[PDB]
């Protein structure tokens, strides 16, 4: 599988930039393109060979964490630290069987009683998206406890409260380019702060999204999506146009229709 090197040590915008250009690159078929914005592949007929993305992250305390990103998704469904890799609970079979052919030479394999989805995730850690701070800082912080999670070191809510971090800096990083611009101007700034309510409805509507925009007739949706600003203030998307600087990576929903070309 693929494999996209980062660190937080040293961190820059340009760095992250960089990684997160390159992991919605290898999530990049080329194959499905709609209203200009990329479709990851349709998870029905995907070939093992072509399922999964490695993003090794590594940090400041020289500690490495491998994640493993479904190419249908983006999502992070688990990750290897030294000989031992930890896969959230699959949503179903062919999910559970397409992960045994992820880090297939570690000693130690695990699979998580829990879903890697954010309410299962934010219970676990303790607290919700909003009031986890995001950033270099954090992220520094995720891939150690990340790590030590395999020595024993670190508590599951540490975890879940990790895997947030790493799935909204990588994961939704790379579906949206608003959520990277995000990420990008926290390291700019040494900022560690969390997630503001456009990020989070952004995250909460990603589906919705490339539902509505894969379904709406010639860009046009049916129904609004309602997202929140910065500042929280209600936001209503009537059409993909405003979303192509926002929204990098859709998961596949329906068949492109038959070209309507005029």
């Amino acid at each position: 599988y693929p494999i996209i090197n980062f660190t937080t040590a040293g961190a820059t915008v340009q760095s992250y930039t960089n990684f997160i250009r390159a992991v919605r690159g290898r999530l990049t078929t080329g194959a499905d393109v709609r209203h200009e914005i990329p479709v990851l592949p349709n998870r029905v007929g995907l070939p093992i060979n072509q399922r999964f993305i490695l993003v090794e992250l590594s940090n400041h305390a020289e500690l490495s964490v491998t994640l493993a990103l479904d190419m249908t998704n983006a999502a992070v469904v688990g990750y290897r630290a030294g000989n031992s890799a930890y896969f959230f609970h699959p949503d179903n079979q062919e999910d559970a069987e397409a992960i045994t052919h992820l880090f297939t030479d570690v000693q130690n394999r695990y699979t998580f009683a829990f879903g890697g989805n954010y309410d299962r995730l934010e219970q676990l850690a303790g607290n919700l998206r909003e009031n986890i701070e995001l950033g270099n800082g954090p992220l520094e912080e995720a891939i150690s406890a990340l790590y030590y999670y395999s020595t024993g070191g670190t508590q599951l809510p540490t975890l879940a409260r990790s895997f947030i971090i790493c799935i909204q800096m990588i994961s939704e990083a790379a579906r949206f380019q608003y959520i990277e611009g995000e990420m990008r101007t926290r390291i700019r700034y040494n900022r560690r702060s969390a997630p503001d309510p456009s990020v989070i409805t952004l995250e909460n509507s990603w589906g919705r999204l490339s539902t509505a925009i894969q379904e709406s007739n010639q860009g046009a949706f049916a129904s609004p999506i309602q997202l929140q600003r910065r500042n929280g203030s209600k936001f209503s998307v009537y059409d993909v146009s405003i979303l192509i600087p926002i929204i990098a990576l859709m998961v596949y929903r329906c068949a492109p229709p038959p070209s309507s070309q005029f």
